[PDB]
């Protein structure tokens, strides 16, 4: 934390943040969501980290170079240490990236190493080469060298993500799936794990071995698993919670903006809310069915009338304000909703659906006041506009994500947030073989458009190909885009250090401080 000259600090430097739900795990190679990543950034530190405004900055690596955007050499700071006092070395990164790649780990983010094109990753994922063939090596204890199979100019932006953070080999090998319990875990970020009570709280305490420990101010941070956005706001206003999660309740938001304007933070955020269609399951494997759902949903009603929090109606997967996005707004987006509805109804009639034998399916969402209200509105809009019936189903966060990976669904509420600020952070998740592809979409045409992006050494050709990739996705109606999120949350006046300038919202509790109050 960089405490401004003249600010008086509170005597007790503790923070309470709501975190939306119970995390999937604390193992960096098994997590894939925002709640998970919020805790991960406080515990595990990769090569680079985001600064307080979101810019890629030195993490364990103090400096790095690249040769032709293909060989990247990271010089690790000599005082980086784990919480047990042992040094963080390049060997930890070799072991860690190999563990991520290894199919026995079954990481949902194994494909992150494909997104960065580390050498031999395809073969390793396929089981043709052992994980030790991965294109990473420790040149010495403090030098980690990564070899890619093609030039990737933005490669270093990828390194702030939890999947490429180090994990402690000795704890992993000795305790297996219990390595992350408090008595066994070993961490290298600014914090250490104090307590973990499922469905109650996660409590982290300052890690005195952290290399930048002298600049850490908060001594303890608690993460809560409250999925009700109304309850989160109530516990914030009662004084229990210092920072809500960044899902706001439809019930209270308009009132909050007029009641405590200086505490309602609303900033740009590179996330898209959509309905994820299971593309491999009939009748959702018919493009006419997907197109009808896409068109018949009324984004103006949802965005400006039911939610009205500042979100923008969406027509793509990649947010248009992503660095490198120059998207073409499809013609259907400029039509009236009435014209969209007619096209939608016509397509379902063509697909065989009638009043007597309508289209009825499930709409799965994770337990939430906001998602439930949105799903209710969507079900009503689809019923009225297209004659389709939906059965809403809620599941807790961890289970919900597992269901989407299983493909044991029809349509699911969804939100993808960038991992790095470049269009492939979204687009790579729709590749046929991506470990993140829970839409279960497989398009050779889409795949080829993306593969071609690193075969040009030109940004304009790259941007045009991303635009074309979004046009292929839209053509196939792989998803139902709803809105581009804004990052809206409540933050007490005494919480210093939160700029809201990072469109990825990669907060580190080591950067915050409690002002005397």
């Amino acid at each position: 934390a960089d405490v401004p000259a003249g600010v008086q600090l509170a005597d007790k430097q503790t923070l309470v943040r709501n975190n939306g739900s119970e995390v999937q795990s604390l193992d960096p190679h098994k997590i894939e969501g925002v709640p998970e990543s919020n805790v991960s950034r406080d515990l595990f530190e990769g090569l680079l980290i985001s600064d307080v405004e979101g810019h890629p900055s030195p993490g364990v690596a103090e400096k790095w170079e690249n040769k032709d955007f293909k060989v990247w050499t990271f010089h690790l700071r000599e005082n980086a240490k784990w919480s047990d006092g042992t040094p963080v070395t390049a060997h930890d990164f070799v072991y860690s990236w190999q563990r991520l790649a290894d199919p026995n780990t079954a990481s949902p983010y194994a494909s992150y190493l494909q997104y960065g094109h580390i050498a031999n990753i395809d073969d390793i994922i396929a089981g043709k080469k052992p994980a030790t063939d991965l294109g990473v090596k420790a040149l010495d204890d403090h030098t980690f060298e990564v070899t890619l199979s093609e030039p990737v100019p933005y490669f270093y932006k990828l390194l702030v993500h939890p999947s490429v953070s180090p994990v402690p080999k000795s704890a992993v090998e000795k305790f297996g799936d219990k390595w992350t319990q408090p008595a066994n875990i070993v961490t290298n970020g600014a914090y250490k794990l104090k307590n973990w009570v499922v469905n109650e709280r996660i409590v982290l305490e300052r890690n005195p071995q952290y290399w930048d420990n002298a600049k850490t101010v908060i001594n303890q941070v608690t993460y809560l698993p409250i999925s009700s956005e109304v309850t989160d706001v109530n516990r914030y206003r009662s004084g229990e919670i210092d920072m809500t999660y960044n899902n706001m309740p439809i019930e209270l938001f308009q009132k909050l903006k007029k009641e405590i304007p200086n505490e309602v933070r609303v900033d740009p955020y590179l996330c898209t809310y959509y309905y994820e269609i299971n593309n491999q399951k009939a009748p959702f494997n018919d493009v006419r069915v997907r197109t009808a759902l896409k068109l018949a949903l009324d984004r103006d009603i949802i965005v400006n009338k039911v939610k009205n929090q500042g979100d923008l109606p969406a027509y793509s997967y990649t947010p248009p304000y992503t660095d490198g996005a120059k998207l073409v707004e499809p013609e259907w987006f400029k039509w009236s909703q009435q014209k969209r509805n007619e096209e939608a109804k016509k397509l379902l009639a063509e697909a065989g659906f009638t009043a007597d034998k309508p289209l009825t399916f499930d709409l799965l969402y994770n337990t939430s006041d906001l998602h439930k209200k949105l799903a209710i509105a969507v079900a009503s809009i689809w019923k009225k506009n297209l004659g389709v019936n939906v059965n809403l189903e809620n599941q807790e966060w961890k289970t919900f994500l597992d269901t989407r990976h299983q493909g044991t669904f029809d349509v699911a509420r969804a939100g993808w947030c960038a991992d790095y600020n470049e269009p492939t952070s979204f687009l790579n998740t729709m590749l046929s073989d991506s470990s993140n592809n829970t839409a279960h979409y497989k398009s050779p045409a889409f795949d080829k458009l993306i593969a071609d992006t690193l075969k040009v050494a030109d940004d304009t050709q790259r941007s045009e190909l991303y635009a074309k990739a979004e046009q292929q996705l839209d053509k196939d109606s792989a998803i139902v885009p709803v809105y581009y999120y804004v990052n809206a949350r409540l933050v007490k006046p005494w919480v210093g250090g939160y700029t809201g300038k990072d469109p990825l919202d990669n907060i580190y509790v080591k950067n915050l401080y409690i002002i005397k109050h």
